[PDB]
């Protein structure tokens, strides 16, 4: 049986299952609300995707909600600094890649994973709500992924947004065109809103 | 104490999702078959045509030599293991228990039930050679753009992704395309995937 | 092929364990999780339609169910299949830990045998059996030693059909005579041909 | 606070303390390298018993045929037995139950069902001496795995036939109102003479 | 033939489960203990007639009927003296047996590993004895100073039987000290004593 | 308040514990991964530059890396960092099994939250063992080596103690545990001393 168990490969579970208990131990002890927040790792200083990251980040400390990025450089990095300089708890779920790059230097707390699924649940586990600024492949990915989990009820609902109308505006049509087709429920688009004010996603939450 | 904590841990959740990846692994692990992971709307059902096309991929890939893994679903799941199915081919169902029920099609040479999307999700992946998007909605979209951030990453092996129908995709490819003029994707990043309205290229495509 | 399920078992495959130990959690969340009073009954996979001990399987899963009790059984064929039927068709909640016969409001589906043992007793609050063979016996001498040895909470046991269980009882009071057993052991389970002295029994409890 | 109900789908190390256990004993049988065979009998008839001086016969029998004896570890019959075994120079285990002197190997469990898994495990035969409660439990659990073929197929022989004689009897009650197979019964074999239980064993192990 | 240690792979998932397995009835097992536990550890050469085992005797009977239970490494020798000591006195006494057992614990724990058995010296030790060993009680005493200098574990006392026999050592350590090698007061984290009356008299001042 | 690191181990939080099964597989697959012999050494965390011992660290580790041998510490300050440093700065493979909850000269660094698992991350893949002057640590150190390699639960290896002036007393005092009988022997020959990183090399290379 010795090939078996080995083309099995579940030796690869003990560092998983590290990573969920830690994960668990760390993010079920903090006390405020965790907003989970994502975003382009590319768009740096100036960008404006940046600055209204750093801006949403920076509002919801002071409204009393910790934020939860994968503590990636871009718009995370902003959000995490927002709300780290703000002193407010900012989370960071660091996934390790084949060409990586240090994690942010704004992290309350920083997790490192190995795997995104790990990386996925511990995004939705304790989150009181979803907020999506500009982003690219890892942006959409954990979007669409929400957008499932609600949409089939396997997770309690939570607001979920998109911030930047023009950038979002090609996703949304298409999403149009999938129910216009039947391919999603008549109600489905409602499990998101989108806005080009982070003060208005914060007062959303903050309710 | 600490048995407060050890409660908002939850941790005994873990007993099942474990047995999950388990039980997965070694079903999974034992095919003798390389195995294409398909995607398409629970909802287009028969006499639609994504769940026709569904179904000649489907059956093209048994012919093929190749076995089927759907989500276990309707529609155009249904159809993809039917193809397969009926040609004597190995077909998998990797079945969602959801609050609302959809039953398991009838199609399926190896039934698994998950709780967890997660799991599915890894276990769509972990043995595939190649992924077929058929039209479909939020599931389908959630696949996709799952593998496609894996290999954008390089976190998996650059298996070969196809896109059938492409009037279907056009929005979300144009999209992404805007995502490129914004520089939040890499330049060749498109190329991770093909979008094709052939059946037939698909399949020639995985034989090669 | 494929082997008998504990010969699959390797001291190598460690992480196969956790199969047997999310069967428990699962478990004991389906059985806790309901409130009407569970009480296990046992007996023959082999007698069926019109058989004494099918017809008593029936007259006692409509009694307990027309009681406010649950019954749980082994969720399979013959006197099994007659008590989960006779619940199930009286309005009660029928339970069955199956290894299915269509008379189960809850089917649990296990892999292994152990793991049903310990849910047969986990939330019982008595434990009827009837007619059977050795599966019957199993269940039967594992509560004795259970009970005796106080492993899990007690609770009434009862045996239907004096003349059937005649020989194993008397054979027991001959283990008693013996020394093998203690002076009130056999004090366990009791005897009764009525399947309302059963429940009348469990009422007063 | 009985050990069964301590058990909750939440107190997860409960449930790690039965995953220790199949993972020390499969580990530690699974390790011996001899032909093990399982013993049980009355926890309660020490020296001076037959039933006692059989079972110190059968370990014997059974060290020196090469084969190693796997007990309850209690005392009475399942003492002599082991110490049969082990002051023969054999392997001598008792899967302890939460201890006789006489276990070249020592297993402490808490959980019975674990006990039942790792009794038949490895085992390549099965003896039954005079006993109670715990002996009919075994017994009875052995058959239904036999009878439904939940492990593989090893002989099992019962000892002392005028002891026996009210369970056999009845087993043919059964047979006849046909609650078991036509050749269920045939499972075990009742016998006397420990030695040729051993004689048996050896017969069917090449 | 291959060492214990050697045989550790991080893709032999079984072996790291029976470390998994050491913990987790390490510390059920001690945990539960409801009397105040002190591990002893001495040669497990010394028999009967040594006055390193004779002292064993008294100290076990002397912590078994001070209410206290003892804790040892459960082999021959010393060991051996303080279980029977103990035990025949009707105290508790646990034995962290390693697989390289005295019938005389309360308690056995089958052990393979030596740093599963090194943590559960400590773990809930209120007092640890150190009699006349080898290079086994050398490596015991060396990593409770340690644990306890460094605060990897609570504190507790450390008595050292036999002034003479552990006088090479003692005085070695005086010269660490003097080379700056330790702090000014972890030579305090230790004394010598001549007899077990002494240690159970010490113990007696503790927790009220 | 927090407490020690062993007193935060509940019986109760039993998923904890795989976050110590996860730090050995990622151990073993960096350290076995290395095509360089690897030494472990060991020494005292206070004696810094201008110390005898830390600049006997220093030439160790640079006559280590330039035989070809890969360096493995502590990772922490005192003659572990001189023997690191020492490698490093000669262009030889430097490690470090770092205890985070680490000196600046290590090629591989790893981040590990028990000591235990440290411990048998030491022994697992050693080529040879060498202590220079230290304190408790050290010591503790040897008394394990010493006591793994005694009683064989790890392959044998060249064991070197630095600097006959300062193990002295404590080799007198080993002498004496053997004339007790406490000790075998041929287990003295366990190790060497040696006034010179050299001897450790060609004995090494042998």
């Amino acid at each position: 049986l010795i090939d078996q168990l080995h083309h099995e490969d579940s030796w690869r579970l003990f560092r998983i299952l590290a990573e969920f208990v830690e994960g668990f131990e760390t993010l079920s002890e903090l006390q405020v609300p965790l907003v989970s927040v994502f975003g382009s790792a590319r768009f740096g200083e100036g960008h404006p995707a940046y600055e209204a990251g750093y801006r949403l980040g920076r509002a919801l400390a002071e409204a009393g909600f910790g934020v939860v990025t994968g503590g990636g450089p871009g718009v995370m990095e902003a959000v995490n600094r927002g709300a780290y300089e703000a002193g407010g708890v900012s989370v960071g779920l660091n996934i390790e890649l084949p060409h990586e790059q240090k994690p942010n230097p704004y992290q309350t707390h920083a997790l490192s994973l190995r795997y995104f699924f790990v990386r996925k649940v511990l995004f939705v586990r304790y989150a009181v709500g979803f907020v999506f600024l500009p982003g690219g492949f890892g942006t959409l990915d954990e979007l669409s992924e929400v957008l499932v989990l609600l949409q089939t009820e396997k997770v309690h609902r939570f607001p979920v947004f998109l911030l930047d109308r023009g950038y979002w505006e090609g996703l949304v049509r298409w999403l149009a065109f999938l129910r216009d087709q039947k391919a999603v429920g008549p109600e489905d688009l409602q499990l998101f809103r989108l806005t080009d004010e982070p003060e208005e996603v914060v007062q959303a939450l903050k309710a």
